[PDB]
């Protein structure tokens, strides 16, 4: 039984975690959200923002595989990468590890986050901050997104990284369908992107509203989803796509595609792959 | 919320986690020989049974549970006429196992009357009227005594299906699960039979998982294992299937659903698409 | 056990504490349309009674609770006729109130049927049949609403007995709290008359404890304040004691037992030398 | 409501309290018991062993004035004061207030409690352990006092500021019988000893049992108990002496005796002694 010291995560509201802690490393009180990096006996290292673990190291390249990868995977050659939150730089070093990558942008409000992650979380951006292919801004990613439609910027990949739909003031306004209608601004004709929608079994509201945001914008929409045990629940994505099915990636085409751009993974194969896009999302059933 | 109430069950996971779960009402608590027993409402998962502080199962998510554990075997055996269950206190597991047409005999055991007889009275959303199928016979016993008994008699099955509380947590159902109690498993099977057994989580319990795991594989020449999130037990729970002939690998989506339609089997998740998701996801461990 | 369970009340203690309590059954949950009422079983406190997850009463502690607030303020005045109880819905303090023998007449306004309800029938050893004495009147209303239609009746009583919800937590109470309230509380009260009050906690709540201290204070020129560690709770419920004439720090433990013994008060912890100690401990205080 | 970090603090095994954590400060563990220094929101910075708060900026006064000052204020002249515990030096720098004390011997088992102290718990001490008239000696008490015995050695007030006698391990032996009649043996013919007896509401038999032992071994005893929120609970005491009586003080001898003394307090005086010798203790009713 957990303790003398827990966490208290919050997962639904009518469910918690409750989590050994055996060292807290940094609490900060940024202009945005309350940050602390802590060790819990589970899951290692994490990096917590309002109360939720946004990253573990024992499992969190399940979530940055999953994030990443099918939609690398699902565009013959992604060049240009853009990374909205990723305050870890997790997603950042999955992206860079696609040899086609030649620039990759990450976009996060949070000064704080980046920095501390910087210090404390090395295993989680391995560097990615300081790749010459590499840029990280400092911005809200609404304000940046218009800003390149401005300036008619396009990308070949859009990765989502942000705080939780259901419970993150700061990331509300990206969630919505006239966010996507931007996102879509800025997308090359034959781009994808991906984004995490909470949980569709604790949060099916919060869940159904990303998705029929993405719906109205995209041809193509790919749901799935992969359990995160620090998280206490299995995280849904959602892939848009305007020309490109994930559903029409064979494992082996999964697999030469990793190989060819040198891209080392702990988990997602071309068999995860197959396995993501044929397990429908978890919902309540009673 | 950030801590759930004022009413809570504190369910254990990993001794390093917990979950904490509002509860609305409790039906019944009762101390039987063998564990304690508590049936309550909660808000996100509405009723549940719980044995020794664990859900064992709940009405908004049992049928992810009963239905992984149980199709992906029958749908890989080609005619199961005779189905034991070890188990399955609720009467779920037999609820899933009696909806394949070819289902002639299927056997219950549990060694807990009171668990049986509370479902009974407070369930009947799980059970749905299993116990009093004809073609079912609910037997309270010890799940070992009953199969050494089994191989006295020289009794034979098509599919076993282990539905026990878990084997890193439970004094009561340990010596279901070693290299010894497979091999009397085989003993009980026909030729082309094939078990499948819950063999708690391998991210938070790997050396009790492994060990069911080489126990299977010492005693079966196919086996697959696959996982499924389970939202109120805070964890995938992991399945072993151990089989004799039939490789469920081999199976097409396509011949899964033609499996199912023509043995009358309705189901709320397992399909053809699921099967080869479970086939080909691999199950998680701590990756540091 | 570190954690109890697997059943747990959480009781809000300050906001930056809370207890963790065992919960054996619960016998009563009910949404009035003032208040969350739940009675439970606990393991370290039996029965009790819950309003919005605060215990508000446990079988083993109430006595402390109840004789804490009635007697002071009934034993220092030297002939109490007349009883007002605000609050008190399970009805220990009327039981409380109605031991004394010179009470003629004794009011129970309580702003919640559901409450005295289901205290009726799941919390005997509290009311212990008060709400039937011939003496007693139960009322359901809002105090404030009482305490204005009893100015212009022109009621009058010798011991107003407050005994609500908190201070610091109940929308439903906040308006019995204010200066202005203790003004028409003067307004209702014999020339001799007295008034006692719980005011809360005044080491985790300082702030709402010192509004309804300076509340009282500018009502009535005898002012005392005592503490007592109610084990339930997680803390000393604090009590202030307003008085127009006579002054409990003038008592002696032999004139509270003369005065106990009476009026034929029997207790299981109030006596002469108890008042000795609640007229001289100091109340908690954050030090640091 | 408590959080994110929390400990998770047993009271009785069916109560427990949570309580906001704010840092940790150290973390170690000892041969005899795991230690915590953390700052709590409620309570300030807490020593913590084995999972319960030993001590709290807030509320530490209560508990160390509640100890000392009856017994060293019902002695009418204690020169020569015994602490058993007391690692955080607390009881120490309370027993040194009064002027007529020329030794105080200070026995804690526990080296880490002691030298974690010194380092995080200033206000706690308060430069007690370096006192001219102290002397800390690490050492189990019960050994101690065999060694004294031996030696023929004699105090005035012996203070037992020990774990609880309901749950701890390495403090058992020193609340027998057997062990008072020890105590007995260490004390002058007009001695007193006071003792903390755990709680007497959620543990009456460990508190029975202490009561017994004392009973058995001093013919005045006197039981009394303050609330210390940090704990939970309000804590016993008992103080068994040999021939004076602290019911037999009023009010103006005990604030003469610690004007005398120059003996000053955040809380106990006079009308306190009187309350604490009035208060009966709390048991279940019911
Ligand atoms: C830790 S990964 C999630 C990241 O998303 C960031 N984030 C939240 N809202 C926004 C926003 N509107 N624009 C950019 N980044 C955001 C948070 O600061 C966090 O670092
Ligand atoms: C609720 S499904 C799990 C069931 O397994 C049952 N069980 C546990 N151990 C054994 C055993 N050795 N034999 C049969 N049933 C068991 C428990 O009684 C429970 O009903
Ligand atoms: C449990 S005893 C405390 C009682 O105070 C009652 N109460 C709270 N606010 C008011 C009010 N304004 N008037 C009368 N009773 C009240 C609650 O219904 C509860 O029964
Ligand atoms: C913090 S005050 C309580 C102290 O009692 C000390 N203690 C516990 N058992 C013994 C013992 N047998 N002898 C001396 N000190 C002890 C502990 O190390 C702790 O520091």
């Amino acid at each position: 039984v957990p303790g003398p010291i827990t966490l208290i995560e919050p997962l639904s509201g009518n469910t918690s975690l409750l989590i050994k802690i055996n060292a807290i490393h940094s609490v900060k009180k940024s202009p945005y959200q309350e940050i602390i990096i802590a060790d819990t006996e589970d899951y290692g290292r994490v990096l917590i923002l309002d109360d939720y673990i946004q990253s573990s190291y024992v499992d969190e390249q399940y979530y940055h595989e999953s994030l990443v990868h099918p939609a690398m995977a699902t565009h013959p050659n992604p060049r240009d990468v853009l990374i909205l939150g990723g305050g870890e730089g997790a997603t950042l070093r999955e992206a860079l590890k696609h040899g086609t990558v030649k620039r990759a942008v990450m976009v996060d409000i949070d000064r704080d986050v980046v920095e501390l992650s910087r210090a404390y979380l090395p295993q989680m951006h391995q560097g990615a901050f300081d790749d010459p292919r590499a840029k990280v801004v400092i911005q809200d990613g609404f304000v940046y997104v218009e800003e390149a439609i401005k300036a008619g910027d396009k990308y070949d990949v859009i990765i989502m990284d942000l705080t939780d739909p259901y419970s993150s003031d700061i990331a509300k306004q990206l969630y919505t369908r006239e966010f996507f209608a931007k996102i879509r601004r800025i997308l090359n004709d034959d781009g994808v992107v991906v984004t995490q929608a909470g949980n569709s079994f604790y949060f099916p509201a919060e869940y159904d509203m990303v998705l029929e945001g993405v719906k109205a914008n995209f041809p193509i929409v790919a749901e799935y989803e992969v359990w995160i045990p620090s998280f206490g629940y299995a995280v849904n994505f959602i892939l848009g796509s305007l020309r490109y099915d994930p559903h029409a990636l064979t494992p082996s085409e999964v697999d030469e595609r990793l190989r060819a751009r040198g891209v080392k993974t702990a988990f997602y194969t071309g068999r995860v792959h197959l396995a993501l896009m044929n397990m429908p999302i978890h919902r309540k059933l009673r």
